[PDB]
């Protein structure tokens, strides 16, 4: 370890969130870092002894030390753990329990197509630490089309995710937006970043959100929510789904 | 500790094999082990400095001890580096090279369906290598489970048409032999160990096992099986080959 994080220092951090008590198990974290001067960027290593090593690169505003990369490395916990916010693992809990099909890692909610170990197609994706303006050329390049979405809108969530589903997905974003505005508030008062993409067969919704803490720079998160071309409902959606091949797919590590 | 392999072994019993050049990379292993009286079984650890963790299950035939336990971990070794072998490899590449859409990953052959997530390939399988599983010690939960059995003829080339449809027939057929030839020819017992084949019909899929026993001087036997599925339509056909190209398939996780 070029330096250690101590569980400790994290809960510190941790403490200061409005609405957290159940955090993800914190363990002492030892940190190596490496600084690129090709590409101007720093590759992080996180090791714990229970899970498995974490990395990040990020590009750095000065010349990188190890205050820079704890400060770092706190702000992804930090943002890994804005999951465990009573209202927003309540908001998630509300869309999850709202629909049989919908199945969750943690970080991904998706259709549950088939039994293997199950087998989903992804429709939510929880990004912490990652805000859509980082990523917005890949998405540029590789989508047909950048298109409009109205944040506040019932019928938006219905298109992206069905009636079912619309409202408890509609409350998801807000409990996130009104966290960010209200719990981790900038003097000048950052906006969210909504921006929808569309593919050759689905549209791709991020909201990014932009957050103050004591401890950190910055606080980002990104929720990710997909549409597939073909409705969930009917049509090729029920030839694909009852298909006995998808129970047999199998995932070589 | 509870013992160790150096790979200084393993390469020596490797050694023993005919026509084996370029075996896998070989680290000292750690091994641990329990035993599980309820059950009768001895659960395995084994651990390298790349490529750790491996795990198996066996049921003694005695009271276990580490020379039981170091001869099984070999077992699976050997019949782990069959794949390598010259002659066995190639008839794995000529099933691979004869057909575009067929891809290798570990021990399966089988359709690409999604690139998952850090390094996972999600893949509907089509042949499946098995070292250290014999099919006899698995066929009760393949009895339970399946609609019935049939009865399976290697000499037959048209009922590998049906398994894997005519483009790989022959090369399949022939893998099924290299491998059959392999046993029977390179890891023989005094008296002679005959091949099992064992067909089981499912509702959606056929499943045909080619299992294989063989001698080596360093450990009491040599198990290696081959699984081959036909699903309830062949490849070629064309109501499928829509299937595998919708693109659903290539955002499909696993849980
Ligand atoms: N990567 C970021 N922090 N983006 C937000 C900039 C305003
Ligand atoms: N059912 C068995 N696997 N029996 C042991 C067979 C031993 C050896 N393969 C032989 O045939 O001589
Ligand atoms: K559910
Ligand atoms: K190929």
């Amino acid at each position: 370890t070029q330096f250690n994080i101590t569980w400790e220092e994290q809960l510190q951090a941790l403490s200061k969130l409005d609405g957290l008590h159940h955090p993800h198990k914190l363990e002492d974290i030892s940190v190596h870092w490496v600084f690129n001067p090709v590409d101007i960027s720093v590759f992080v290593t996180c090791a714990t002894m229970s899970s498995h090593n974490t990395h990040y690169t990020f590009k750095p505003q000065s010349s990188p030390d190890d205050a820079m990369v704890r400060e770092y490395v706190l702000s992804r916990i930090i943002a890994d753990n804005l999951k465990y916010v009573d209202n927003l693992y309540l908001a998630a809990g509300a869309v999850i329990c709202g629909n049989d099909e919908y199945i969750s890692d943690g970080n991904v909610v998706g259709i549950h197509i088939a039994d293997g170990n199950k087998l989903i197609l992804p429709v939510i994706e929880f990004m912490p630490g990652v805000h859509v303006d980082d990523i917005s050329d890949k998405l540029i390049k590789s989508s047909s089309y950048q298109g409009i979405f109205k944040t506040d809108n019932l019928e938006e969530f219905e298109f992206l995710v069905d009636k079912k589903n619309a409202n408890n997905v509609k409350e998801l974003i807000l409990a996130y937006t009104d966290y960010f505005a209200n719990k981790l508030a900038f003097k000048d008062p950052a906006e969210p970043a909504v921006e929808m993409y569309q593919f050759i067969d689905r549209t791709e919704v991020y909201f990014s959100f932009e957050g103050c803490h004591p401890d950190v720079e910055e606080v980002l998160f990104t929720i990710k929510i997909v549409r597939y071309n073909q409705p969930l409902n009917s049509t090729a959606m029920q030839v694909f789904l009852k298909n006995p091949l998808l129970s047999h797919i199998r995932t070589v590590v």
